[PDB]
């Protein structure tokens, strides 16, 4: 179902928005008072929130009329991750389950709040001693291994950086086509295929968009060509607590989901402690 | 009133939150509790909004909607046991004259008595804080009005803190011939104080204790019972607890009034024109 933290949890990310987006407080104000209206119309026993939230912070947008409140945060945010991930490259020498593992923390780091790309590459080392709760990594290595085709769903920018390497990390021992999902256009800090692209990510794969500005990978709006990359896929890799959501409900043990379980909620649904570091296949557990 | 401001909504569905927790394990309950609470949020917050008013409607249709009359009654507990046997050190240990005593009654709405196990710790932090300024003190002309006054009417907050009030009340009966009334709610919203709270704090002994005839946060002018407009009207000095007895009263032209609160929330500052988390004994302007 929904759960019950998923009220507070949107509500926050509304104020974020209007926060982001602008400085009137009057305006704020206006904004709060339509999010409430929303929350009470989309947060019901039936809601998905990815979807339920995500429409009503496109609704959030329009009222704003600001088509991207984060675009400024999600630069700084980029410019540090590109950055930061050089430096790795530069410094350390990772095997398949330490990428891994560097993908799903790359999802934990606010990169754009850093002193400096060194300070936050020192951070990632101490995170990379992280013990993953779940942890079907070796897996992962196998059936890419034997794939002739991934599919890589992205979750936030700056993250994509760091799933640059686990990807590169992927063609290094796999001769298998790699595609690359982002959203068709902005919503909240999700990295939309202009984001992949400029990073440069079509020199790893075939960079393809989910066809919507709703977060994870809602499969009754997804475009067709997303879910022809979807049904080839031999493997998917999927990044963040959104992608969970969404796959989650299906029977499909291609898809392994890649995430810190931030959470409660979450946390809850995947039978680990808040904050769990998961490398988790698509499969029946109990 | 009070303009509500754009931080108000996750301020109220937080607490909507920690109280479904306290109410109940069951998550199918809490999920229904917080999608009853969405549609409250939806109702109640809106450009008429006062937060605590707004919230305290909220919270007791959340009450009705688990069965019980008042989540935060082991946490209540906690905090009047801890409170009153800190008190007893204090009134052991210290002689405290009228300012002392007004910075104590502050600090009584600062601290969570819910949480540790030592008054002897708890009361040394408290010998701390009384030597510390504070952002606002207009303590000498409360001090003045108070002897002046031939009716008080004390306005208290949280349960804890009203055996630091107590304090307080004692002090002005001693310098003042004023018949003091000390309102409470009429029943549980929140921590906050009841009569029946008041009353096993011994305070009909001080004064008279009578009820704001609601079960909402601070004074809601237009709610409130017509004994407690007549205390109301009959003082010549109020002495208002806590952030909710601001926002509600804040927004009278009236000087009887002295606020006596932790500006624990931004837009509570904000409103003040004080910075966050000060500590102010402030006469309405």
């Amino acid at each position: 179902k929904v759960q019950y933290e998923c009220l507070t949890c949107m509500a926050n990310q509304c104020q974020r928005i209007v926060e982001m987006a602008t400085q009137d407080m009057d305006i704020r104000r206006r904004a709060m008072i339509l999010a409430a209206k929303l929350l009470a119309k989309e947060y019901n026993e039936n809601a998905i929130p990815a979807i339920a939230g995500s429409l009503i912070f496109l609704e959030l947008y329009k009222f704003l009329g600001n088509d991207d409140p984060f675009i400024e945060y999600k630069l700084k945010s980029e410019e540090m991750a590109r950055k930061v991930a050089d430096i790795i490259k530069r410094k350390l020498k990772l095997d398949f389950e330490l990428a891994v593992k560097l993908a799903i923390i790359g999802n934990v780091i606010d990169f754009s709040v850093g002193f400096s790309p060194e300070d936050l590459e020192e951070e990632v080392e101490k995170m990379l001693k992280d013990k993953l709760y779940i942890d079907d990594s070796k897996e992962l290595f196998e059936e890419v291994k034997r794939a002739e085709n991934i599919l890589y769903i992205t979750d936030n920018v700056g993250e994509h950086y760091f799933d640059a390497i686990l990807i590169e990390k992927i063609r290094e021992i796999s001769n298998a086509e790699v595609y690359i999902a982002g959203k068709e256009g902005p919503i909240i800090n999700d990295a939309t295929v202009e984001d992949l692209k400029r990073a440069g990510l079509e020199k790893l794969g075939k960079v393809i968009s989910t066809g919507t500005r709703i977060v994870g990978v809602p499969l009754k709006l997804v475009s067709r060509e997303f879910m022809e990359a979807f049904n080839k896929a031999d493997v998917i890799i999927a990044k963040g607590q959104g992608n969970f959501e969404t796959l989650s409900e299906i029977n499909d043990s291609r898809i392994f989901f890649l995430l810190k379980a931030k959470c409660p909620a979450v946390a809850r649904e995947l039978k680990v402690p808040k904050g769990a570091l998961v490398c988790m296949r698509n499969k029946f557990k109990l």
